[PDB]
């Protein structure tokens, strides 16, 4: 659920509609409605940007993705009862038309959005890229519809511009610019290592220097014959400086592609480093529940953190030993921190971990990362347990 931490950015949409609100009013109430939606559409494109400000001001990427499902869906209904208002399914001018085509492709563009995910995902991301399409028309029907009352000198025509602009920018950037200029980490794989039957380690020397905390991820593109170039989101599991750690699972085509084919001089290129999961910024009790593949961020703060600071209660929950990675780096670390407890759960064989009856030290925050289904059920446990405790999480997907 939101909370404080998002406020700031749930401040800065309802700000959008309330000024949006009372400016219609003020000129021209018969355009509430369409002129509300308008705003919901701009704030849609501002929301998937994924500049450094949303993640700020939202807390996290899953949060802001959230709100750009509610900003598109909002911005649907309004423009339903618009068309439904004002017209019906074909206009007789070329500036109703032109709306009809608009929502003619926002409509669908939505449907196969929600119902589409077994698409491929850069197939998904072609269809989903019509919205600029959609967007720009919209945009040329608004226009030739008013004429003259967005081209002066008041409060409405700066509005409708000052957003109709950062909504066209930030459509823009996001599908032409992000990927050819906000990837300026250019690095080169050095080794690669197999760590189990099919997960693989993938070990990156950068020209620049890379700042993270532990916790974090990044957008990977790989440019290597045969591959994909899209980016890919993985957790930074290790590496200092120069060098970075990417812990890649085979959960499909692409995985796959990185497990058996990929090789070692191959050119890649990261944006930055994201994420809320910082576990050196949480309370001195720590809890870290692992699930599978998400034993990823916590492995980046054992590599990062030779000798441990924090009391860290450690569960990795894995199907079978050949299931599990780092289990000689866990030992390790358990061995030369005796403030690291380590529990290794193979519930292949134990069982699903159940915290019912274990216990959670007082004032502690709780990481967690794996199955969102295991996520959900260790939360409902815990906070029946202990309301005071803080819970964070990390899911590896954004739809
Ligand atoms: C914040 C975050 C951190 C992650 N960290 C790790 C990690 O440390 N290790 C790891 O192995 N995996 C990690 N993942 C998951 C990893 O990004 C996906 O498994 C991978 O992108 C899927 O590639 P694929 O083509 O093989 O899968 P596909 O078979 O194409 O699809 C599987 C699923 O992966 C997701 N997905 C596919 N392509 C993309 C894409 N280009 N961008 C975003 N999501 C996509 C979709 O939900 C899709 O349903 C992380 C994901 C997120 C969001
Ligand atoms: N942060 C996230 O959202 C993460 C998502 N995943 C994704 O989940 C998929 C599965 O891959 P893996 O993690 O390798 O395997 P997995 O999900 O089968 O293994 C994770 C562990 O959690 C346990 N588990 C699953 N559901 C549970 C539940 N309801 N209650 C208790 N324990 C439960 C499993 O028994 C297993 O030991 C992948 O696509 C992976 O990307 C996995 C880890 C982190
Ligand atoms: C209806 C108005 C919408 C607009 C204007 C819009 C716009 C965009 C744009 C331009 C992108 C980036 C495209 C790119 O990277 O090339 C994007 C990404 C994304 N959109 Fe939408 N979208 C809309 C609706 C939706 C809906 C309905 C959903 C989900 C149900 C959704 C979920 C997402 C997600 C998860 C991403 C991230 C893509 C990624 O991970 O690479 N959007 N959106
Ligand atoms: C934001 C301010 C907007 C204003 C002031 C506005 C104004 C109007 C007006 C005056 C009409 C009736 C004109 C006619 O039917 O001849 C109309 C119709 C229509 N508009 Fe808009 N519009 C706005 C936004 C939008 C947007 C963004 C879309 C689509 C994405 C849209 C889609 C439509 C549709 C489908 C019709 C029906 C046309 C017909 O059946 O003839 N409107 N609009």
């Amino acid at each position: 659920e939101f909370s404080m931490k998002s406020v700031k950015g749930l401040l800065f949409i309802i700000a959008s509609f309330i000024l949006t609100l009372l400016t219609w009013m003020n000129t021209s109430p018969q355009f509430m409605i369409p002129g509300l939606a308008l705003t919901s559409l701009s704030l849609t494109f501002i929301l998937a940007t994924r500049l450094p400000l949303l993640e700020s001001w939202f807390h996290s990427l899953e949060k802001v993705y959230t709100v750009h499902k509610f900003t598109a869906f909002l911005s649907i209904i309004l423009l339903i009862f618009h068309n439904f208002s004002m017209g019906g399914l074909w206009g007789s001018r070329l500036a109703a038309q032109f709306g009809n085509l608009a929502i003619y492709i926002f409509a669908s563009i939505i449907l196969v959005a929600y119902l589409g995910k077994y698409i491929q995902y850069e197939a998904w991301r072609w269809i989903h890229r019509l919205v600029y399409l959609a967007y720009i028309l919209g945009l040329f029907h608004i226009y030739m519809i008013m004429g003259n009352r967005l081209l002066t000198f008041n409060l409405l025509s700066f509005l409708v511009g000052s957003y109709a602009l950062l909504g066209l920018l930030a459509g823009f950037y996001i599908i032409f610019l992000y990927q050819k200029i906000s990837f300026p980490y250019l690095g080169k794989i050095t080794h690669l290592k197999r760590l189990n039957h099919d997960t693989r380690e993938i070990q990156i020397h950068l020209s620049r220097p890379f700042n993270y905390q532990s916790g974090q991820f990044a957008f990977l593109k790989i440019f290597q014959e045969g591959f994909e170039s899209a980016p890919h989101p993985f957790s930074i599991s290790g590496g200092h400086g120069q060098t970075l750690y990417f812990t890649v699972k085979t959960s499909g085509d692409h995985t796959k592609n990185i497990y058996d084919n990929l090789q070692a001089g191959s050119k890649v290129t990261l944006d930055r480093a994201y994420g809320h999961m910082i576990i050196e910024e949480g309370r001195e009790n720590q809890v870290w529940i692992a699930g599978g593949i998400g034993i990823t961020p916590f492995i980046s703060y054992i590599r990062e953190h030779p000798i441990l600071d924090k009391q860290v209660h450690f569960y990795y929950s894995f199907r079978g030993d050949e299931n599990a990675v780092y289990l000689d780096l866990l030992r390790n670390y358990a061995q030369k921190n005796p403030n690291f407890e380590l529990h290794l759960i193979d519930s292949t064989k134990d069982g699903y971990l159940n915290f019912e009856q274990k216990e959670v030290p007082e004032h502690a925050t709780v990481y967690m990362c794996g199955p969102i289904s295991m996520m959900k059920a260790l939360a409902k446990q815990i906070k029946k347990q202990n309301p005071k405790t803080e819970l964070i999480y990390e899911g590896f997907k954004f739809k």
